[PDB]
């Protein structure tokens, strides 16, 4: 199954290293990474949606490694698998 | 007082680079308005923030992150009130 | 209670008196919004993404009428109250 | 050359549908874009494009000298 995906999380920015393992991962990955969106909310948190584009098992793989580490919070995906 | 568009080009895993520019940004939250990001290679991000607010204010909050060790590409569009 | 949302959704532009008043309305509305990010996903269709600020009520109500616009697919509102 | 580049321009979109169509037929060229809504009229788009520096001066063609644009400019980010 080919699509997209919507991923969207909060984080604080100065739990440095949780944030580089964020973008790092994004790069490690880029070829699934569209681009992402990032609202800083306050002066403490940060609200990102990432645009995620690929085969749907990998699109949800990577999904999980974000929105299971300690730090991110309100971690969301939604997929949108491949139309007919 | 008006809105501008702040793009440039930096190393991710420059640590103290990265740190300072989204730190930048939130200490001026309120001068932002969003960010796009875009992954360019393995090594380097693009990034897009529109800025919000006083023209003064705007550039030299855009100074403030074109002006950190490491930023490339910097360049500022400034859109004041019409 | 107040916060920020995420709405999300897909749309044909070519059948876009549509197009026009999905912005249209986010203008009538823009107190409420941040900023908008659009994928062109392929020929035919659009994904946007709309960041939404503001009293989590009208978030839902302006998200409901949105999504309720013929041709506007996988509507998805995400919402985020303060905490 | 291949590379990136950023199109930014306001336009009233009361015209929207028009640069969106305009940009699919293009989308391989389309990264994505970001659009504030400035004021009740006028509309803040930024494309990030991605191919041929040729394309993307063609796209880049395609919506800034249509008419009712304004403010726009490119930026070639040619790949270093
Ligand atoms: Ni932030
Ligand atoms: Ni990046
Ligand atoms: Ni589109
Ligand atoms: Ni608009």
């Amino acid at each position: 199954t080919q699509g997209f995906a919507v991923l969207s999380y909060v984080y604080e920015h100065e739990k440095r290293d949780l944030a580089s393992r964020i973008v790092s991962t994004q790069h490690h990955h880029h070829d699934l990474s569209v681009a992402t969106l990032h609202v800083h909310i306050n002066h403490d948190d940060c609200l990102e949606i990432a645009v995620l584009k690929g085969d749907m098992g990998d699109v949800q793989h990577f999904a999980d490694d974000v929105i299971a580490q300690r730090g991110v919070r309100h971690g969301h995906l939604q997929c949108l698998p491949k139309e007919d």
